[PDB]
């Protein structure tokens, strides 16, 4: 168990409930920072949850992927419903606390941290919206009784194929997907470099396989911000491929699927964040 599946486990034993907001000092700003509170539902299971309005119980229509990084030190929020994602630095993960922090504003409007404190929720039973959907692609072997991430780790990776749904190659009309790939998982960070001069693609953050290793998500921290839970379809020692919307040779746009292995080549290629 790694001290992120320790608190992954904490988050998923009980609802949870937005109290206050603080300053280091104590200085009670949750009147200026009232979006940060809120009820949550985590399914360590599945990678999923979903937040829902502290005064009425409802929905607030965000759901999607979180994790913990491996360390403990951070979660991850990407929002399949509300177009974003979040990393924030965990200050405490108990069975009656859990507090994360972050950037807010005080009283007079200037930028400050602020730590926001949660405690269980035993109010309005919840129950997700819609919940993590059946994932049914599969290309390979999908290996489930170990680590998503450790077998991510053993390796770098490069992208070697790209085909459709009925094995026909198109790598040459998805380039953009082939990438030299590394993978930590105890820090959870990734980043994605050039196959032909090893730099970064500018393309890094953190990473975990969840839901029973059925999905790779991750948060850009780069250039280009955005997130991505993408479906596995096979993971194994040998390969690991995703499935998400690409082009077909004619430039249509098609359900792909993104064939890796690991890297023979001579980089050694150093996180640049
Ligand atoms: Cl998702
Ligand atoms: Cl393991
Ligand atoms: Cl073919
Ligand atoms: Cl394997």
């Amino acid at each position: 168990q790694t001290r992120g599946d320790k608190a992954t486990k904490i988050l998923s034993g009980t609802d949870w409930q937005g109290t206050r907001v603080y300053d280091a000092a104590g200085n009670d700003l949750t009147a200026e920072n009232a979006n940060f509170i809120g009820l949550a539902k985590y399914d360590g299971e599945t990678g999923f949850y979903e937040f829902f309005d502290k005064n009425t119980g409802e929905t607030r229509g965000d759901e999607g992927t979180f994790f913990v990084t491996g360390d403990g030190t951070k979660r991850i929020l990407i929002s399949r419903t509300q177009n974003y994602q979040a990393v924030v630095d965990l200050t405490e993960v108990s069975k009656d606390k859990f507090t994360y922090k972050r950037l807010g504003k005080d009283k007079l409007g200037n930028d400050v941290e602020v730590y926001v404190e949660h405690i269980p929720y035993h109010g309005k039973k919840l129950a997700f919206t819609n919940g993590r959907e059946a994932l049914t692609n599969q290309t390979g072997k999908i290996v489930t009784n170990k680590s998503g991430d450790k077998i991510l780790g053993t390796t770098l990776w490069n992208g070697t194929k790209v085909v459709d749904k009925n094995g026909n190659d198109v790598t040459a009309a998805n380039q953009n997907f082939i990438s030299l790939a590394k993978f930590d998982p105890n820090t959870s960070k990734y980043e994605f470099f050039n196959l032909q001069t090893g730099e970064t693609r500018g393309d890094f953050g953190y990473f975990q396989v969840v839901d029973n290793n059925k999905i790779r998500a991750h948060v850009s921290i780069g250039t280009n911000r955005y997130g991505a839970a993408l479906e596995l379809t096979e993971l194994n020692n040998d390969r690991f491929t995703y499935t998400r919307m690409g082009k077909d040779n004619a430039g249509n746009d098609i359900q792909v699927f993104v064939e890796h292995e690991p890297y023979q080549g001579t980089y050694h290629p150093a996180f640049t964040f």
